[PDB]
Formats: C-alpha cells, structure tokens, sequence
C-alpha cells in the first residue's frame, strides 16, 4: 500500500507560479533547489513543462502524483524527498543542454524517474540488507533497494488520479515503464563502475552509437550516476552541507551495526570522522571524477557538471593540506 497526497495538497501545487527571478536561475547546472523548500513541488512542474511541454501530462494527476511521491519519501537524513527533487533539477538541466537527442518519451521517464528513483529510502544501504536477512532482501536478490524503488513507483501510478501516463498507447505505456525501470536500476552504484569502463571502451574504440538500444540504455545509465552524485557539483559551501547529510545518513546505519557488535566501514563509523576528507578524496578520484568526464565526452553539454567536480576535488585536497 502506499501514502497519498489529500485534496489540498495538489491543489495547491496546481496554483503555484515560479518567481521570474528563478527561470534564468534553474537552467545552470550548479542550481541549487535547497534554499526554497516550500517551492520544490512546483520547481518540478515547472521543469516538466519546460522539458516537454505543458499538455505533457494532465495537470491534475501530475499535481496528485507528485505530491503522492513525495509523501513516499522518509524523513532520513540524505534519502529523502530533497535528494529526489536535486537529482530532477540535475536531469532536467542535462536535458536542456542536450534536449533533441532524447525522445519525448525518454524525457517524460527520465524526469519521472529522477523523482521516484529513491522512493521509500529506509536509509539503510544494500549490504546491510542483504547481511541482516531483511524481508525486501529476500524479495530482491540484487540491487535491493533500487527493485524496491520500482515497484514503489509503479504503485503509485496505479493509485486512483495518478496514472500520468495512462493517456500513451499500449507500446508506448510500456516503454516508458522500461526507461523508468532500468533508469531506477542504473542508480545501484554497484553497477555504475562496470557501466562507466564499458562506455568509455565504445567511445574510445569509436563503436559508440546512440541509435544502438543496449548503447543508449547505457548513456542513460551513466545519465542517471551523475545526476544521483550531482551534490558534488554544486557550488563548496552547498556541497560541504550535503556531505554532512550523506554521513549523518552512513552514521546512523553504522550505529544500528554496532548496537548488533558489528564493526562498521570507517565511511559508516561516526567514531572516524578525521578519515572523511581522505574519504571524499578517494571517492571523487575513483567515483565522481570518472562518471562526470565519461559524460562529457559523451555529451559535450555537460561539461560545466566536470568542472564544478574538478573544483570541489580541489576544495577537498586544501582540507586534507591544512586549508
Ligand atoms: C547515504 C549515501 N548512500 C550512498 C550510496 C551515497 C552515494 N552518494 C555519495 N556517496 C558518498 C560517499 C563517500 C561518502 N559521497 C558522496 Cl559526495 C555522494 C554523493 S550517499
Ligand atoms: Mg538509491
Ligand atoms: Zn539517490
């Protein structure tokens, strides 16, 4: 069963007007949403209709569907409705920057999938799931949560008023189910390293084709990293914020791991905060910096998202020297 949005709610987002001051604003790549809370439902409205119109879904079950999808999101400290939202605006700005050589229905599904791809986040990561023997593990063998995410999604278009996508034919209801599944699939990190090696071979070798189904799949796969580690691309002091959410988030999964007498990885032991900039180092060299320069040698546009990487890398490197 799912949470659903009251009368009021929707109605209210279908009212909401973004201030001119935030339309030059939302179209750069390090926008960022945090600062305007009670504007997020709208912010993304507002990004729908510029990405593929404003007959794009039915107002009314648009406005019912995300305020539904935001209720389905738990009150933890980083997976939260917030994160759903920044990872949007990331998306949306990609598209923007790139928007003819996507499809209609890929932008519909992608953005849709942005939205839902951490729904019902517990807060707690795959592995524990699987180490703990939790029901949703015994449900989903891999990729535990992100399977989670997409039957929760579905869920909620089958609400009453919420199917967005019921007006699409047949082929085309299924196709966008599609995107949206493999979208919320590709955000299990655990599948981005083997995604990323086997783009940058078909880019290297020249054998890169987006016309190619298995090809494209894979674009929007490493589409979709990028916009979940966007808060590594936002200006330093925004991004610093963000990673004290992403810790207090791995902090509390590592204290529910020591109440069991389970040592955690230092990245999840609160006790080893002094590791945290060598931490962020490691994972902007190995994580961050890969995805962001594989997705701009595949799309040029994007260039802007590896630039603000590069300088919070940098950002990171003057705390671990003693600036
Ligand atoms: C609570 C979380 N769970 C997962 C799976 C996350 C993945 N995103 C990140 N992970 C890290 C790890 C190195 C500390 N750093 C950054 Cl900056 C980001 C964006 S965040
Ligand atoms: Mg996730
Ligand atoms: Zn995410």
């Amino acid at each position: 069963h799912m949470s659903i949005c009251t009368s009021e709610e929707w109605q209210g987002l279908m009212q909401f007007t973004l201030p001119v001051r935030l339309c030059k604003e939302i179209e750069l790549f390090h926008f960022d949403i945090g600062p305007f809370e009670n504007m997020w439902p709208g912010i993304f409205v507002y990004m729908v209709h510029r990405s593929c119109g404003t007959s794009c879904f039915e107002l009314e079950k648009l406005c019912r569907f995300i305020m539904s999808v935001k209720k389905n999101y738990r009150r933890v400290p980083y997976h939260n409705w917030k994160h759903a939202v920044t990872v949007a605006h990331c998306m949306y700005a990609i598209l923007q920057n790139n928007h003819t050589l996507f499809t209609d229905l890929e932008r519909k599904g992608l953005l849709i999938a942005c939205l839902c791809h951490d729904l019902d986040h517990r807060g707690f990561s795959n592995s524990y799931l699987q180490k703990f023997d939790h029901p949703l593990a015994a449900l989903y063998s891999t990729s535990t949560m992100e399977q989670h995410h997409f039957s929760q999604t579905v869920s909620i278009l089958q609400l009453e008023g919420h199917n967005i996508f019921s007006t699409l034919s047949s082929s085309e209801y299924e196709q966008v189910l599609e995107i949206i599944r493999k979208a919320i699939i590709a955000t299990d990190l655990a599948l981005y390293f083997g995604n990323r090696k086997q783009l940058e071979e078909m880019y290297q070798t020249g054998s890169l084709n987006l016309n190619n189904q298995s090809h494209r799949d894979r674009v929007i796969g490493l589409m979709m990293t990028a916009c979940d580690l966007c808060s590594v691309t936002k200006l330093w002091p925004v991004t610093k914020l963000t990673a004290n959410d992403i810790y207090a988030e791995f902090w509390a999964e590592g204290d529910e791991m020591k109440k069991l007498g389970i040592q955690p990885i230092p990245m999840m032991d609160r006790d080893k905060k002094d590791e945290v900039p060598q931490g962020q180092l490691g994972f902007y060299n190995a994580v961050a910096i890969p995805c962001y320069t594989t997705l701009t040698q595949i799309l040029p546009p994007t260039e802007p998202l590896l630039k603000a990487c590069r300088d919070n890398l940098s950002q990171w490197e003057k705390v671990i020297r003693g600036e």
